C-alpha cells in the first residue's frame, strides 16, 4: 500500500503514469508532504487525495513554504521522542531532517541551569531541555503567530511551570548576564545575534551556536568568526564540539557549534 494506491490510481493512470507515483513522503502529526513528479501534475488533487486517505491524513502539501495539493486544516499536533509539538505545517518550519539534534538537546542540560532559547519557534530545541533536562527555560519568538503554538505546547507538555515565554526579538531582551546555556537555533546570518547572545550569557555559560556555512571555509568557520567577534568584547570561548546537520546545499552545511565563553 502502494499496493492499495496503485489499485486505486490504476483505475484513472496510464500504467505509464502510474509507475511515477510518489515512493516517499514526510509526515508530521496528520499532514503529509508529498513529492510529485511533473508529469502528474494534470492530476495532482486526485492522487493527493486517495495518498492522504490510504496514509490516513487530513491534509496533504506539496514536498517541493508549501502548496496545499488535498485538504484544508494544517495545522495538528506532532509528537517526537516523547515531545507534543503543536503547529501550522505550512507556515512554521519543522523537518524531521532534524530530529537527532532535538534529541541530543534532550540531554545537554542539567536540572538547576537557566537556558534562553533565542530562537523559540514553537519550542523546537528547547522544550526537550524543559522535559527531559528540567533546567528553567526562557524561550524567546518574535513572530506572533508562532508565539501561539510555543505558548501552547508549554502547557502540553506540562511545563508552564519552569518554561517562560515572550514574544519579541531577542535584541530587546532586558535580560542580562542571566543564562547558564544559550540556545541559537537559526541559520540566517546568526553571526549578528552573537552579540545579544554574549551579553545575555554568564561567564563560563555553553551556547549552542548554528550556522549555515559554505564547506568552502570548513572547518576554520563559523567558528573563526565566532572567535573574533567575541574578541570585540575582550570576551574568550572555547570550542567545545561541531556537529554538522542538514547539509543542505548548494555547497553549504548547516552545523551547530557547542561553546563555552569565558567574560575576560
Ligand atoms: C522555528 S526556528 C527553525 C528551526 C528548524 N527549522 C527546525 O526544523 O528545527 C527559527 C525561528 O526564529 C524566530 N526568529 C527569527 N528572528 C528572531 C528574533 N530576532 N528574535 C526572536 N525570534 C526570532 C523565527 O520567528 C522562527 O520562528
Amino acid at each position: 500500500i502502494k499496493p492499495r494506491i496503485r489499485e486505486i490510481l490504476s483505475k484513472e493512470l496510464p500504467e505509464e503514469l502510474v509507475k511515477l507515483l510518489p515512493k516517499r513522503w514526510v509526515r508530521i502529526g496528520d499532514v503529509l508532504l508529498l513529492p510529485l513528479r511533473p508529469e502528474l501534475e494534470p492530476y495532482k488533487h486526485r492522487i493527493a487525495e486517495v495518498y492522504a486517505e490510504v496514509l490516513g491524513v487530513k491534509t496533504v502539501l506539496r514536498k517541493g513554504d508549501y502548496e496545499l495539493l488535498y485538504g484544508s486544516d494544517t495545522v495538528t499536533v506532532h509528537v517526537e521522542n516523547g515531545i507534543k509539538y503543536k503547529l501550522d505545517v505550512a507556515k512554521i518550519m519543522f523537518s524531521p531532517a532534524n530530529v537527532k539534534e532535538r534529541v541530543r538537546m534532550a540531554k545537554v542540560a542539567k536540572p538547576d541551569e537557566l537556558v534562553v532559547d533565542m530562537f523559540a519557534g514553537i519550542g523546537h530545541l528547547s522544550l526537550p531541555i524543559a522535559v527531559y533536562g528540567k533546567a528553567k527555560v526562557i524561550a524567546i519568538e518574535k513572530d506572533p503567530y508562532t508565539f501561539k503554538f510555543l505558548v501552547e505546547n508549554i502547557h502540553l507538555n506540562k511545563v508552564e511551570d519552569r518554561m517562560s515565554a515572550y514574544n519579541m526579538d531577542n535584541r530587546d531582551f532586558p535580560g542580562e548576564n542571566i543564562a547558564d546555556r544559550i540556545l541559537m537555533g537559526y541559520v540566517v546570518r546568526t553571526h549578528e545575534f552573537i552579540p545579544k547572545a554574549l551579553s545575555i550569557a554568564k561567564d563560563g555559560a555553553i551556547i549552542h551556536y548554528h550556522n549555515t556555512v559554505p564547506e568552502k571555509l570548513m572547518p576554520r568557520e563559523p567558528f573563526e568568526t565566532f572567535k573574533r567577534i567575541t574578541k570585540e568584547y575582550g570576551y574568550d570561548v572555547e570550542k567545545l564540539n561541531e556537529l554538522k546537520i542538514k547539509r543542505y546545499a548548494p555547497g553549504v552545511w548547516h552545523v551547530v557549534l557547542d561553546l563555552r565563553v569565558f567574560k575576560s
